[PDB]
Formats: C-alpha cells, sequence, structure tokens
C-alpha cells in the first residue's frame, strides 16, 4: 500500500469523511472503512470512495457469525465494491472458510484478525491468538491483522505466518502504538484518529510518512 | 417475547423480508435483524420494521471491536431505532462496557454472546464461554445469547447467569436445535430459515408455537 499507510476512516458523516480522505489522498491509496461510517451513511459510501479517490477499500466489518451468515455478509460487502474484508478468527475455522469461499467466488481478499490492540484483548483473544494464526495458515489465509500496541505479539505473529504473508497493524497513534516499531513486523500500519481528528490531517499523514521513510 | 419466539429475519431483500415478517407477525412480536438485511437494504429498514409491524427489534450486529469503535456502532444502531444490540464477549470487558455505556445513555439493552451454535464454536469460544458469561454477570449484563445446538452448554450458562437473567437461543431448526429442549433453559428461541425459507412461513411459525405451548 502506498507509503505503508492505511487510513482508518471512522468519521460518521459523509461530508467530513470525504473532506479528510481527499486531504490525505496524496499520502494514502488504501482506506479502511468500518461500521461507524457504513452504518451512518450506507453501503453506497464504499463505491463512492472507490469512484472518487481511486483507492482500495478494506471493509473492516470484523465478521464474526456462523458460516451461513458470514457468507451473506461477505457477499453483500463485495457487491458493494470492497476489495477486502476483515474477519474474526475466534469463531473458528468453518466461519473463516465461509468468508474465504465467497472471496474466491468474487475475486476478493480476506484479512484474518489475530490478537487485538486494546486492553481487553488480554482477557480471551491473546491466549487463543497463536492458534488462530496457525488456523489461518492451515486454511491458506494470506492476509492478517495484528496489534501495534504489542510488538512482541506482532513479532510472534509474523513468526507464525511467515514473510510472504501480508500483515497490517492498527493501534498506531491514539492507542499508543509507534509507526516505526510496528513496521519492523507489519507490512503496513493502520491510522485513524491521529490523522482524522488532527487539526491538519494532511500534515499528520505527512509527519507519519516522514517518520517511516527514515 | 410473544410466544417465546423471535424471528431471525436474514432475507436480503426488502420485499421478501417485509412479506415474510407480515405473514408471521401474529405469532411473533420480536424480530432479530442482522447484517444480511441491513447491509443489503440500509439501516432505515430497522425503523421501517418498527413502524409497520410494531415489533421490538434486536440488532444482531455481533459487535466485536475496540471500545471506541464499539461505542460508535452502538450509537448508530440505537439512533436507527433498535431496541437492543447483540455484542460479542470474546474481545473483553472494556469492549462490552463500551456497549453497556451507550445502552445506558440511550435507554436500550445489550445482549451478550456466550458460546455459539455452529461447529467451529468448539475451537475457541466454547473454552472461554463460562468465563465470558461470568464477566457478563460481573459487568451487570442481564441479557444473554447461548446455543440451542448444545443444551448441556445452555444449562451450564443458565447456571452461571441465574434465573433472573434473560436468555435467548439461536440454532433452532436449520442448525439442528429443538424448540422444546432449548426452552428448558432459554427464555426465548430464535428461528430463521425454518420459518423464512418455508413454503408457508405462517404455518412453520404456528407449528413451532404449538410444539411449545405443550
Ligand atoms: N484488530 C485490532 O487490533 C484493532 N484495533 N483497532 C482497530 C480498528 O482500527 C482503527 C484504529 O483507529 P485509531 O485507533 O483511531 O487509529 C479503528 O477502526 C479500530 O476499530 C482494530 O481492527
Ligand atoms: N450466537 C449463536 O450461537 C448464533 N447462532 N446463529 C445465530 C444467528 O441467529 C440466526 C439463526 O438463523 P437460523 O439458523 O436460520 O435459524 C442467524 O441470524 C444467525 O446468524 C447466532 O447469533
Amino acid at each position: 500500500v502506498m507509503n505503508r499507510l492505511i487510513l482508518a476512516m471512522d468519521l460518521m458523516n459523509r461530508d467530513d469523511a470525504l473532506r479528510v480522505t481527499g486531504e490525505v489522498r496524496e499520502y494514502i491509496d488504501t482506506v479502511k472503512i468500518g461500521y461507524p461510517l457504513v452504518l451512518s451513511e450506507g453501503m453506497d459510501i464504499i463505491a463512492e470512495f472507490r469512484k472518487r479517490f481511486g483507492c482500495r477499500i478494506i471493509a473492516d466489518f470484523k465478521v464474526a457469525d456462523i458460516p451461513e451468515t458470514n457468507e451473506k455478509i461477505c457477499r453483500a460487502t463485495f457487491k458493494a465494491g470492497a476489495d477486502a474484508i476483515i474477519v474474526h478468527g475466534f469463531p473458528g475455522a468453518d466461519s473463516v472458510r465461509a468468508c474465504l469461499n465467497v472471496a474466491e467466488e468474487m475475486g476478493r481478499e480476506v484479512f484474518l484478525l489475530t490478537e487485538m490492540s486494546h486492553p481487553g484483548a488480554e482477557m480471551f483473544i491473546q491466549g487463543a491468538a497463536d492458534e488462530i494464526a496457525r488456523m489461518g495458515v492451515d486454511l491458506g489465509v494470506k492476509n492478517y491483522v495484528g496489534p501495534s500496541t504489542r510488538p512482541e505479539r506482532l513479532s510472534r505473529l509474523r513468526e507464525i505466518i511467515g514473510q510472504d504473508s501480508f500483515l497490517i497493524s492498527p493501534g498506531v497513534g491514539a492507542q499508543g502504538g509507534d509507526p516505526g516499531e510496528t513496521l519492523r513486523f507489519a507490512d503496513a500500519i493502520i491510522v485513524g484518529r491521529s490523522i482524522y481528528l488532527a487539526d491538519n490531517p494532511a500534515a499528520a499523514a505527512a509527519g507519519i510518512i516522514e517518520s517511516i521513510k527514515d
């Protein structure tokens, strides 16, 4: 991804979301769109962003249901124009396979969520994370998400998934993660509030990019 | 809930979803609406269903993100008119508390997802489920979801949450669960495909209701 930086666009109104994305588009060609924006403005926002910024879109929908429902969610998301979808591994292999099957049908990509970045991740996810990642490998998953806030965990994850898997990492900035340290292990970093709540988002994005071209 | 039966409306087009819901409304006053319908037809479908059927709406959005994002998702969902939202416990206590905080603000309800009904639930969720339920109790969660397909697990869950907590249970019919057995432990059963894919959904709902008035 351009500059190894993915914008997490979690503003909840279309005008603000369009403005910030336009302001930072010269620094970022991949945008992660989640339920805060989609549930506020509708699924058509995905095609609109694709048409107007010519950016890749990762739908961060944390898909976490039974296989049959996961199938439906993925089909609707790809129909809406998303390039990739983010899915939870905690619900098990059949749930993940359901998403992979639809991605195969539609010529799209699935990212598998291993350990999460927030404090509560320590309670249940952290203990299962290595096994979730190994499940991913055994299902043929090639794209993974792991936590900027715990680089020792991001190292262990990289160790499991190998160097050819693609790894993106949220929790940079607002949640306490560091761009440079995270990029020792991840291929790209995801950044939301540090950019979109900044007084000057373009300056925020530019600062991040200069701190990692080093 | 009327007749202890909640319709899971996972058809993905508004015309079919409206038709089936109208056909079964005399048997069911609570409808569970999930992402298959919302991502296909928009969040406005929730208010439309509320206006036209005068039914309670549980938004089955399996909320499973970090606290800040969970907050946003819950706010958008309640703004859309949902009476309750279903949230995952696996991401930990802070993620769940974020949902509870918004529900408190908005005068709404959170249901906590313990163990899931599908085969893959055995991999990671089942081993954490008792602890997720105990976390729920310690956070003051009063509404829970547990699996029709494993009544021994539904019994253990009821044991943890006590008799005053409200417990709803999916996996009835299509996934193999039995209405009567499930209702030994759950307060209400959730039924999707057994009703909405039936040649006569009203007859399907009626058959279920006669098999549990007994
Ligand atoms: N899997 C994880 O560890 C994880 N941590 N955060 C996110 C998501 O990534 C984004 C982080 O945003 P900001 O903190 O503002 O930079 C936001 O959309 C959040 O919901 C995520 O998927
Ligand atoms: N937590 C769980 O154990 C669990 N199992 N199924 C569902 C959801 O409940 C519904 C079950 O639908 P049908 O099988 O057709 O009767 C459907 O929306 C599915 O996604 C669920 O939340």
